[PDB]
Order: structure tokens, then C-alpha cells, then sequence
């Protein structure tokens, strides 16, 4: 049908007829007469992975040959999404595909909507994780992921009477076509146990033992025939666990429950013991796995940094820093310093956020009881960097209790961050004022004693699945003017400001635009039964739910904008849909409170007689990979408004910059960039920066100030404490009303009166749709620096110390 | 090779080859430079499969065109050991499959020992329902086995110090090609609750809800093409279990606990709750699906007796009686007497055991709690049953007390068995003895009222698994004879009559035996170190270990010969390799105990210098069905020494018959109708007869009067006493010596004389091989009636109403 999505030759389409039919008869047991769509979907899954099994095979056979430095992604997020079309893209199947299912009476994308997501993250580290290992492949490294496979990922939500509840994501029930489980390679982790002082070195006995079960996933480079591995760990109990009898038995659980479900907190840390044990688990595992390559490779491990990265995704797998010292040390009898010298060239850490209630600081008691060697191995490494922190700095007392490993006080902790620099021989950020802002501030000590550690590495996201998969029609376009090379190359989209002032052009981008926003209005009705007007603006802001976000700034624009149409209904305004999406963690009352207050603004909105079809708020249930790959398409307008300083870099905001959304922001995180590289013009930019935010904090941010002078602001306070948006309950948003007055730490009021005036400049543009579209051409046309190709290759380039490769394999 | 196992053709043989290469690469991911002999086996494992699925298909499809009357074998337990050489042998792909491996230089033997047993079942009664498949599918009926899969069947015994030690069987660690999932099929099972009463009828509300997901396996039939369903439910828990929120999702576990492990009782009740939850788990599943299945054929239940037969394999599923009177009064709304005749016309009950301790009697506060309203209804039944017992024989009402389901007393108790006799059209015992003492003593009321319901259907064993595939040889020499027309038609066995005298046969018949035996010899020293002379009588007690089966008084024969051979070392003795074998529950200590003596008996004989290879004690580990497999043919001779009266049938006993060994044993279950199939001359039969213990009983059994009137036997509980095979400790055996002199429910003692002379007559005739071979070709010539074709089709004819077919379905 369209040209990006590959060839659809006669040879071809004959042989995945003839393998689908095959799969449903041998694989799936079906006949025809019998078979449902999700059969279906099941045979065109297996078809399509038969194809990857070779490339997958010569790939890992290649590295085995030739050797290279292997590259050791740590995370325990991976926010995967679907695997089939992603497939069919890399591959240049997706018209053949289309074509074979056509021809035995199916719809492709019937049975594409039948896949579970792999929800195996919160949001943006996980899906950084997943659009990662995909440039990765692209980019021909010899990469592998590393984390766990959770039997239940990120929760399903529904909403219950404007409530969200949470339902287990049992995304394994019907099979996972993708991986292959790998039972032979099966690894002991040991928990718990003690130390024993030899005079031939220090033993750790006496240990409860859990296995590592791996399974391997493929991972298909962009039509280069390369094919990495993602290899996710499951905890299994050894057969003499425990060993009345059934009691025993049944208490195999208490093991496998590590790798059973995903921690679902967004930036804030819970300091709960199976959340340390799901660490440890992947890093041991993953270690001994590393080890047992580098040994089987072609006893010296002056070269092991040669051979070998390792990236800490955040400081959750930092447990890899001690374990790799206790391998080397307790069990490869390296000496302390030749062990430390090849753990800090192997290691670079990460970080993906300065609040403080994000940051992992583990109880010491914890640490004692379960991985009493770990803690004794750590007591050392602090000692040492005290040693060379009072040696640069004579004197500097509070330097050396600022820097400590060890946090004093009530309860005694280990700072994380603060291992992970130390023991690292790269520390990045993942934005340029993110990255600033950890020399300058929070990390300001360890930049002064090691400046060289400290870099930016500045986000990016995959042109892959958030381009060619999610908007088709764009990529179409697009490549009608500049050929395809763009795809893996997105640095070649500027070739597109040529064709600004081209009026083919402009009513093309224009005309994809409608469609999207069609299909994803039709979406809705057929699956949630929920009415919009598809020629109104669709303002989004999709993204977890958490107060530094300020969805809370939204929720009183869009009153604002209510209750300037009840005051003069009969004037003209340019028509809004306002979709707010988001999950909130379970635990996070305020979060939780912010949802209900979405949904009883649209309660009241969507039935107002006189409000009529020019203003719809609603709230997009169970956002995901899935629905941001429907949603981001659609969007007229992206809602990027953290508080200056507190987003670290954002890649929603890429996302929507790709598929011609315009951006109202703040100057927080990767926006910076993004208003660089388009043009400040061509932004919707509002707001304090970080040195207002500064200012304000100095002088005492009062909440009260705001509301006595702005009669707008005050009119929306009053009806939300005097029960407007719940009659049945006046006091619901009692909590929500004292926090905005009293205690908000992210000064939404001091934001308000500059963000509604941005807003009426948004629909200013909106009304002219030529001038609108050439805005949205101009962003498109620069979006090229987030790539996630970008990003590796500087990853490569500076950290890793390996060159990226845009060759194919044969295939 | 040999002929039994069929053609290998080039057009066959390399069809296999390619498939097979073809599952190594797609569906293993391996190549052949990294695959492992285990990766072999799941290559060729998948190649076979594929042949089953066309058959199972349209096997099924058959099924529903035709619309017979279908048979459902309920039971919780099936003990199907390895299923690739089975599969094999019934699509006469064995000689294809060798040769095809043989060509890719692989040994198929060495693969076929890499399966696990399926080990979902304790012994005899587990055994029986898998042989029952076998010969279902072979006689073409429309037949399935319903059942739960236990992620972890009956335990791997291994042997620590001469004790039994307990590991987890964790048979699907490495998956199982065999099954397949099917969640399309999943159905809601209900627990708790509390009963509510409408003017419209009873109503069971508040339940828990348990899901039970199906997995179905191929039972292939004997060379006919039939394929047939054994159909295991799997615990799982809804979504919304339990919907802080981490704890929610691992209290899951819970519910899914129901499908967690087999309860290793043989012939023993445990009272447990899960037990319970498992018993009603497996009956409200399958009924559902019966129902289901009822409905969807081609509103009038007056014919689902004519369509549906359900099989209660023990009382384990009796919660179908009660099941189904729900399901047709409380969701169907017939009137309670229609649908309990529909019930009675549907059910029938076959009963393993007599031994009081095995009876499951349900405590009533258990039943209330877990399952109300069938406790309701339960207690409706017996109402309705004593009111009927009461009209006949009027004023007997100590008749009333002995015949209700309900038993009074400290804890309220409901009989299940006595619920099994009223709500079944036929009752049957497993051996003419047995069914017989059932009338006689345990169900004589029963039988009084309702004579017309009790029947007898003698055990019997599939001559597939237990002569074509354990024993080829044996069957290869019989097929030279008198064709191949045996195997689906036992009864041709008599033919060898006529080769009773023929030179070359008995020749033959002898190296086949010893042939087996230097294999079986050659797997001890390979797989345990253990050496054993080929040329010793093999004397083998194969079997569960339980007081009633007497392993003691095998022990007491053994220390005998000891004993006379270090009296007169210099005498000549027949050599004999005694092998003793079989797991003890873990929770009887008795069984274990003897399993310790039965160690340290060997520990002393096997290493005395004056017996030398003369004899030799074995405890053979682990006893499975994968061993008897290697065992049985390799058999002189077979130990089936149970107390007169306490055996049902046994079937390890035929299993022995039909593979060469001579039998000893007592006048018990079947033992009584196989030495008058062969000849009581051909048998060796001592002990007291069932008439002969009920004497004794009525006089009292005193086991001194047997210690004081036998000086053998009083040096050997001397031994015992003293320390003799437990000289650190004692007083080990100390438990075992009083039993035996104080409480004694067996009568160890009583046969002791009897058995050790009749041990002598079998000494004397394995002196003189051509006798001793002739008697074994009277033996096996014979085993005929034993086939478990015979069993199901007099199941078949005299309760289900079908009948047999031996017509091929078309390929
Ligand atoms: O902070 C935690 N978890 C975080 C932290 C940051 N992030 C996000 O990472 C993205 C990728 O770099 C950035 O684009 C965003 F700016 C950042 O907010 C995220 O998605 N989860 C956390 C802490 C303790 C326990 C669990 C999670
Ligand atoms: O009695 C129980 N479980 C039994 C009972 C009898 N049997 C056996 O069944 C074989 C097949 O008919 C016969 O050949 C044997 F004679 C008989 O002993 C057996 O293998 N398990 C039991 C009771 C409560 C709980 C669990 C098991």
C-alpha cells in the first residue's frame, strides 16, 4: 500500500501464507473452522519470528568470532511495548505481511491490537531502557539488556467513579511468542548467610541459594540483519528448597516472589526488602553471566575493561560495583587495588533525577542482614575515597560528611549515587541543564574532586516505533520528498525546511494531522463509547502522574477556560479537546486525588448545555506504549510543564515534537534543546526558569500573594473548597485546596497567570491553520538531534569507547 | 531392526531428518555446534508431536459428527510416566525414528532417557487410569481423562545414610512439548460463601472465585489413528484477586496453591483443606465442560445419560454426585427427583481398597465452611436414601446408624464412599476376591438394598507400554510365532501353548531373559556403582512400601539365607540378587523405618567375605515407572506377598507375568485369578487364605507363639534386638521389633514357614533352566485375561452402554 513499508513480492507472500498455515495447523493445534483472532494473531506471530531465528543465531555467532567489547545494559525496567509490528518495521515484512493476511480474509491490524504490551516499566527510564536496545541493534553494537522478567508488570488502571483502581497485568496468560526460555543456563544467587575470616581471605557461608532462570528475547536491528539479546532473569527455588513435605513445598514462593511483580513508584524511593533482593538478583546473575563470556571469549582480567561495559541504569543495579570487587577479590584473588582499578574502568552510572525523595538510600541494617559481605566491602570502598577526598581538601570537615558513603543519623543508610560515582569512570546526566544542574548542586563535591567524570548525554527516542510504526502517514510524506535514508539517519529531516513555504506540503502535513486525529476519535467512541469533535484543538499531556509535573497547572487552565464561556457564552473560542492521561503509584494519595479531580471536571464540563462541543475534558484510561502510539499522532498541541529544574530531561516531549504537536513548556529538562534547535519562535514557551525558581525560594514562596491579586485564580480556589465539582461531597478536594495554599512545593499559582496567557497565544495560531502547519514543519524538520541513534553513539563514542556501524550482516 | 517396531522407508526417514533439523533451528534456537543431547531430545520430542496433530484434530472432529455417547474418566490421579517412546510405538514410527537419529549421529536410547516422568500419580490406582487411556483410545472410544496438573508430582526418592530423603519433582522445569494450553477454555470454580434462599430456590453467594485453565495432552490409540484428550485443569487467580498493592499480587499464590503438588498418601486419609479444595477443584471444572460440551452437541437433560458417562476413579471425585445436583437444581431448575435419577443413570463408582484407614470421611465443619450448599444437599441425599432403607427393612435401625453418609459421633464425619453407592448406577471392585469381600463385609448393606449396582471388572494392564516398548525382545520372538495380531488382542498369547515343547523357543525365550538381565546388570554400575552377579536369580519386590505389602517378611526371608549360609559356608546355594524398591509416604514412619533395614541388611550382607557373590540386597532408588519399565523384564522373580485379603487386585503382579518372571505369592487380589489362568502347578502360592486370617482373628493373633515354636526366626528378631545391623546404634530397630511381636495388623509371623519352604521350591527349579523356561512360557501364554483391553471393554459394555471398535479411523 505505502512505499516505507517494504515490498510485497509474489515469492513471499506465498511463503508466509503457506507458514501461517502451518503455524495454526502444527503450532497451534486449530483448524480454521475453530480458530478466533487471538489463533490468528498467534500464527502470524510465529511466522514472523521465524525469520528473526537466523539473523538471531549468525549474529551471536559473528560476536563470538570476532570479539568485540560487549556492551552491558543493567536495568530493571524494560517498557517494551508490542513486539509484532515493531518486528515486521525492522524487518521489511510489513507490507508482505499485509498482503498474506489480506489474502486468507484477515485484517493485519485487527490482529495486531490482540498483543499484551510488555509492560515491564513505570515510564521514562523504562522506555529509555527500550528505545536504547533498539539504536543499539540499529547502530550494529554488540549490546545486551539485562534485567528481570517480572510476571506482572506496571498494573493495569480502570476507573471506577472517576477513581483509579488497579488491576494485575497478567501479560504472560496466553504465551509470549517472543522469548525463549534458556533453563541450561541456570546460575546460583545467594542471599542472607556470614562472613568467615580465613587466613587465605575472607568466605561468605552459610547462604540461602535462589536460581536465575534466564530468558532471551530478540532484538532486531533496523534492516541491517543484526539481531541482539535481551535477556531477563526468573527466580526458581532449587528441588531440595525447604527439604511437612507439602508445607515445604508450597514455601517455594517465598523465593520466586522476587521476579513476580514490578515496583510501580515513579521517582520515589520505598526502601522495602524485595525490592533489594530483586537487585541483587539481577546483578549476581548478570555478573556471573558477563564473567563466564569473558572467560569462554576467542585469566587475565587487566584486560577485562577491554572487553567489557557495563551501564547502570540509575543506581538500582548499583549493587554491581561491590559485587564485581567481591568476585574479583573473594573468588579471583585479585588484589584491592588492581580490583578497584578494573571495576571503576568497567562501570559509568546513569542518573535520571535530583528530587530528593527519588534517591536510593538503603538502611544499614538491611544491608547487614541481608548481603553482610556487600555492606564490609562498602565500608572499604568509603574509606578509601575519604582517604583521597581529605588528602585534596586538608582540613574540609563537612566536605568528608557531605561525600560519605555512609549517611549519619536516626537511621544509618548507604547513599547510592554517591557509590555509583565513586566507583565509576563516567557519571552522565540526561539533559544539558540536568547535567549542569548535578555539578553545580547535588553532585557539586564530586565534580570538584573528579571534574573528568562528569558528562551530558542528552536523551533521545527511536524513529522506528515513534515515527514509521505509530504515524505512517507522516513517514510516508516525508520520505516522498527525501527518500527513506532518514529514518536511520535523522539528522537528514532539515532537508524538510525547503519545503516550508511548498503549498503540496503543507496541505499534506496537514492532511495527515486530520486523519490521525479521525482514527483516534473513532478509537474512542468504539472501545471507551466516549464522544470528541475531531476539528477541535487536542491539547495533551500523557506522562505518570506526579505533582513536579503539574497536571494540577492544566486541570486550572482548563476552568479557566470553562468559566470565561459561562461568563460570556455567546463569544467565539477556539474549540478544545483536553486529554489528560497518566497511571498514578498506588501509595501516592495526592496523585490519586489529582485523578478524581480530572474526571469531576469533566463531569461537570462535558453536560454543560452551554458550553456545547467547545470544550471536552477526558481523562485517557490505562495510558501505556500501546495508547502513547495512538494518542501521540493525534496531538495538536504537547503539554510539557514541569516546575523549571525539576524534570530532568523528558522524552514525551521528543515524541510529540516527531509527529507534528507544537510544545507549550516550561525551560525544564530536554525543552531547552528542543526550543534550540527549532527556534524559540516556533515554541510556546512560558514560565520561571531555574534562577527564578531560585529567587522565589530564597525570598519564601507564599501561595496567599497569588490569590489575593488574581480574581481569576481565586474564583477557581473558591469553587473547588465550596464543593462546585462535588456537590455530593463538598469537601472532597479539601486536600488538594490546602496543599496549593500551603505547602506546594512546585508553585503552580506562581506559573498561573503566564501559562493562561501562552495559552490564548496557542489559540491565536490555532485559528490560522496555513501559519499552524508551517510552525508545525518547522519543528518537525529540526527534531532530528532526539534520536536515540544520536544519543548511543555518543554513548559509544565517549563512555564506551567503541564505534558505532551502519553495516549489514549478510543475510 | 526388529519387526515389531516397524518400516523404515527412505521417503519416511528423510521427512523425519528434515523435521527434525528444522525444530533444531526455529523452534530450539540452537545449531548443531552448540546443541546439547537434551536440545536432541526436544528436537526429535517436536518431530513426533507433529505426526499426532492431524490425527488429534480430526479425532475430534469425528467426535462431534458422529455425537457418541462420551466417557469421562474423573480422577486425581494419572501416572504416565514418559510419553516419546509410547507415542512411537502407537504410530508405528519407532524403527523410522532410529534409523533417521542414527543417520544424524545421535543414539536415540540416550535421548529417550532425558524425559521426565510424568509422575502425577502414587501407584496402582494413578497407573491403572493411564493404562485405562491406552486402551480407551486403541478401542475407539469417544473417551476423556479429566485430572488437575501438579506443577510437582510424586517426589524424587533419593537415598541418604540408608534413609529416604524427599526432593521436589520438578517435572516441567525444562517444559513439556506434549501439552498444550488452552485459556481460551478457562472456566470460574467456586469456594465459600454462604447460602441464600429466594422464593425462586437456593442461591450460592459471596463465593471466592478460583479459574481453572485446561491443558490438554494426546493419548494416541494402538495403530488405529484415534487420538483421544487427557484434559488437566491449572490453579489460577482472577485479575482483580485480592483488588497494600505488592502484597495483593503475591497473595495470588494462594488460590493458585490448589494445583501446587500431588499428596504422596497411597492407601492412606489425610483430612487436609487443600486436599479438599483440590478434590472439589477438578469435579466443578470438568462438569462445567461435560455440560458445556453437552449443550454445543450435534435444553433436554432426560438424555444426558445417554451421552454422558462419568467414572469416579476412588471416592476422590465424589464431589460430582452433589456437583451435578446443583448445577441441574439450583442452575437448571429440574425438579430434585429428576434430576437425581439423570444423576444416578450417569455416575458409577469403582472402589480400590478396603483397608478402613484409606475411606475419605470429610469432617462436616470442613464441608460447611468450604462448600455450603453441598453439604445442604448432601444432607437431602441421605434423608432421602435412609427414608428408602427404612421402607425396606422396617424397624432395623441399627441398619439406619451402619448405612447413613453422614457417621455420628466426636467429630461428624460424611462417608464418601457410602455417598459414591447411593448416587451410582454401578459399583465395581478391581478383582473377583475383592468384589466379593465387598459384598461380604464392607457394603453388605448396601449390596442387601441394591444387589443389581455391584459388579466386578478385574484390573489390568496395556501390553503397548508393558511388552512392545519395555520388552522388544520378548515381543519380537512371540510376533516369529504368531504374528502381530497379539498386541491389540492379548487372549492370542495362548497360541504358545503349542511352543511349550519346542526346543528353539525355550531357547530363545531364555537369552531374551538374559539379555535383559546384562542390561539391567550394566545400568546399576553405570548410573549408582552398584555390581550385581547376571547370573543370580533376580528376585524383585517392586511396589509401594507399606506394612500390608509386607517388604518385612521378604526381609525376614533374606536374613534366613543369610544366616543358614554362615552356618554352612561350604553348602552349595542358588545365588540370588534380592531388589527391593518403592517410595515410603513421608509422613509414615513405619515405611521409612523398613526402608532403613532394608539398607542395613545390605550394608552387612553385601560386604561379608564368606558369602561372596552368593547374595546380594538391593533397595533400588526411586522407584518410578520409567524404572519398572527396566526392571520388570529383567525379572526371575516376582514377590507378591501381601496379607490374604488386603490387596484390591494389584497390577504390578500382571505387569511381572506378561515379561518372563515366575510369581510368588498369596491367595490375594488377582494373584488368585492369574494362578488360575496358568495353573496353580505354575504359581508358587503359600499362606494363610483369606478364611484362614479370619480365624485367626476370631482365636486372637499371638506373635509370640511363633518366636517360641521357630528357633530361625527367633535368632533373627535376636539380631534385630541386639544391634546386629546397627551396631552404633543399637536400639535402632526397636520400633520395628515390638510391632512385629506386640501389634502386628499383618501377621508377618504367620506366613513366615509357609514362605521361606516355598522360597526353597523356587530355588529348586531355577536349578534346572529348561524347566524353569517352561514353566515361565505357561505363564506368560496365559497373561491373556490381563490386558487392560479386556478390563475396558467389559466397562464398556456392562456400564457405560458402548461399545468397542477396533476399526481404523482414516489417516
Ligand atoms: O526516580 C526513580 N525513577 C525514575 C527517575 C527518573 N525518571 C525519568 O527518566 C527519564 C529518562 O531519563 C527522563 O526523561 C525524565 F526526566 C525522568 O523523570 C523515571 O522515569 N523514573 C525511582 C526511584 C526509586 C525507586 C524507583 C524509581
Ligand atoms: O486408598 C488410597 N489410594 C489407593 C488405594 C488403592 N490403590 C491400589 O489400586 C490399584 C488399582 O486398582 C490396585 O491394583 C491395588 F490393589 C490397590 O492397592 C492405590 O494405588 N491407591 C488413598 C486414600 C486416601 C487418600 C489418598 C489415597
Amino acid at each position: 500500500q505505502i512505499s516505507v513499508r517494504g515490498l510485497a513480492g509474489v515469492e513471499n507472500v506465498t511463503e508466509l501464507k503457506k507458514n501461517f498455515n502451518r503455524h495454526l495447523h502444527f503450532t497451534l493445534v486449530k483448524d480454521r473452522n475453530v480458530a478466533t483472532p487471538r489463533d490468528y494473531y498467534f500464527a502470524l506471530a510465529h511466522t514472523v519470528r521465524d525469520h528473526l531465528v537466523g539473523r538471531w543465531i549468525r549474529t551471536q555467532q559473528h560476536y563470538y568470532e570476532k570479539d568485540p567489547k560487549r556492551i552491558y545494559y543493567l536495568s530493571l525496567e524494560f517498557y517494551m511495548g508490542r513486539t509484532l509490528q515493531n518486528t515486521m518495521v525492522n524487518l521489511a515484512l510489513e507490507n508482505a505481511c499485509d498482503e498474506a493476511t489480506y489474502q486468507l480474509g484477515l485484517d493485519m491490524e485487527e490482529l495486531e491490537e490482540i498483543e499484551e504490551d510488555a509492560g515491564l516499566g513505570n515510564g521514562g527510564l523504562g522506555r529509555l531502557a527500550a528505545c536504547f536496545l533498539d539504536s543499539m541493534a540499529t547502530l550494529g553494537l554488540a549490546a545486551y539488556g539485562y534485567g528481570i522478567r517480572y510476571e506482572f508488570g506496571i498494573f493495569n488502571q480502570k476507573i471506577c467513579g472517576g477513581w483509579q483502581m488497579e488491576e494485575a497485568d497478567d501479560w504472560l496468560r496466553y504465551g509470549n511468542p517472543w522469548e525463549k526460555a534458556r533453563p541450561e543456563f541456570t546460575l546460583p544467587v545467594h542471599f542472607y548467610g556470614r562472613v568467615e575470616h580465613t587466613s587465605q581471605g575472607a568466605k561468605w557461608v552459610d547462604t540461602q541459594v535462589v536460581l536465575a532462570m534466564p530468558y532471551d528475547t530478540p532484538v532486531p536491528g533496523y534492516r541491517n540483519n543484526v539481531v541482539n539479546t535481551m535477556r531477563l532473569w526468573s527466580a526458581k527455588a532449587p528441588n531440595d528448597f525447604n527439604l511437612g513435605y507439602i508445607q515445604a513445598v508450597l514455601d517455594r514462593n517465598l523465593a520466586e516472589n522476587i521476579s513476580r511483580v514490578l515496583y510501580p513508584n515513579d521517582n520515589f524511593f520505598e526502601g522495602k526488602e524485595l525490592r533489594l533482593k530483586q537487585e541483587y538478583f539481577v546483578v549476581a546473575a548478570t555478573l556471573q553471566d558477563i564473567i563466564r563470556r569473558f572467560k569462554s571469549s576467542k585469566t587475565n582480567f587487566d584486560a577485562f575493561p577491554d572487553k567489557v561495559a557495563i551501564q547502570l541504569n540509575d543506581t538500582h543495579p548499583s549493587l554491581a560495583i561491590p559485587e564485581l570487587m567481591r568476585v574479583l577479590v573473594d573468588l579471583e584473588r585479585l588484589d584491592w587495588d588492581k580490583a578497584w582499578e578494573v571495576t571503576v574502568k568497567t562501570c559509568a552510572y546513569t542518573n535520571h533525577t535530583v528530587l530528593p525523595e527519588a534517591l536510593e538510600r538503603w538502611p544499614v541494617h538491611l544491608l547487614e542482614t541481608l548481603l553482610p559481605r556487600h555492606l564490609q566491602i562498602i565500608y572499604e570502598i568509603n574509606q578509601r575515597f575519604l582517604n583521597r577526598v581529605a588528602a585534596a581538601f586538608p582540613g574540609d570537615v563537612d566536605r568528608l560528611r557531605r561525600m560519605s558513603l555512609v549517611e549519619e543519623g536516626a537511621v544509618k543508610r548507604i547513599n547510592m549515587a554517591h557509590l555509583c560515582i565513586a566507583g565509576s569512570h563516567a557519571v552522565n546526566g540526561v539533559a544539558r541543564i540536568h547535567s549542569e544542574i548535578l555539578k553545580k548542586t547535588i553532585f557539586k563535591d564530586f565534580y570538584e574532586l573528579e571534574p573528568h567524570k562528569f558528562q551530558n548525554k542528552t536523551n533521545g527516542i527511536t524513529p522506528r516505533r515513534w515515527l514509521v510504526l505509530c504515524n505512517p502517514g507522516l513517514a510516508e510524506i516525508i520520505a516522498e520528498r527525501i527518500g527513506e535514508e532518514y529514518i536511520s539517519d535523522l539528522d537528514q529531516l532539515r532537508k524538510l525546511l525547503s519545503y516550508v513555504d511548498d503549498e503540496a506540503f503543507i496541505r499534506d502535513v496537514a492532511k495527515v494531522k486530520q486523519e490521525n486525529k479521525l482514527k483516534f476519535a473513532a478509537y474512542l467512541e468504539r472501545e471507551y463509547k466516549v464522544h470528541i469533535n475531531p476539528n477541535s484543538l487536542f491539547d495533551v499531556q500523557v506522562k505518570r502522574i506526579h505533582e513536579y509535573k503539574r497536571q494540577l497547572l492544566n486541570c486550572l487552565h482548563v476552568i479557566t477556560l470553562y468559566n470565561r464561556i459561562k461568563k460570556e457564552p455567546n463569544k467565539f473560542v477556539v474549540p478544545r479537546t483536553v486529554m489528560i492521561g497518566g497511571k498514578a503509584a498506588p501509595g501516592y494519595h495526592m496523585a490519586k486525588m489529582i485523578i478524581k479531580l480530572i474526571t469531576a471536571i469533566g463531569d461537570v464540563v462535558n453536560h454543560d448545555p452551554v458550553v456545547g462541543d467547545r470544550l471536552r475534558v477526558i481523562f485517557l484510561e490505562n495510558y501505556r506504549v500501546s495508547l502513547a502510539e495512538k494518542v501521540i499522532p493525534a496531538a495538536d498541541l504537547s503539554e510539557q510543564i514541569s516546575t523549571a529544574g525539576t524534570e530532568a530531561s523528558g522524552t514525551g516531549n521528543m515524541k510529540f515534537m516527531l509527529n507534528g504537536a507544537l510544545t507549550i513548556g516550561t525551560m525544564d529538562g530536554a525543552n531547552v534543546e528542543m526550543a534550540e534547535e527549532a527556534g524559540e519562535e516556533n515554541f510556546f514557551i512560558f514560565g520561571m526558569r531555574v534562577e527564578d525558581v531560585d529567587r522565589l525560594d530564597q525570598r519564601g514562596y507564599n501561595a496567599q500573594e497569588y490569590y489575593d491579586r488574581i480574581p481569576e485564580l481565586r474564583q477557581i480556589i473558591e469553587q473547588l473548597s465550596s464543593g462546585f465539582f462535588s456537590p455530593k461531597q463538598p469537601d472532597l478536594f479539601k486536600d488538594i485546596v490546602n496543599m496549593l495554599m500551603h505547602h506546594d512545593r512546585f508553585k503552580v499559582f506562581a506559573d498561573y497567570e503566564e501559562y493562561v496567557k501562552c495559552q490564548e497565544r496557542v489559540s491565536a495560531l490555532y485559528k490560522n491553520p496555513r501559519e499552524w502547519t508551517r510552525m508545525v514543519i518547522r519543528n518537525i524538520a529540526t527534531s532530528g538531534k532526539f534520536s536515540s541513534d544520536r544519543t548511543i553513539a555518543q554513548y559509544a563514542r565517549e563512555i564506551w569507547g567503541v564505534e558505532p556501524s551502519r553495516q549489514r550482516l549478510p543475510a
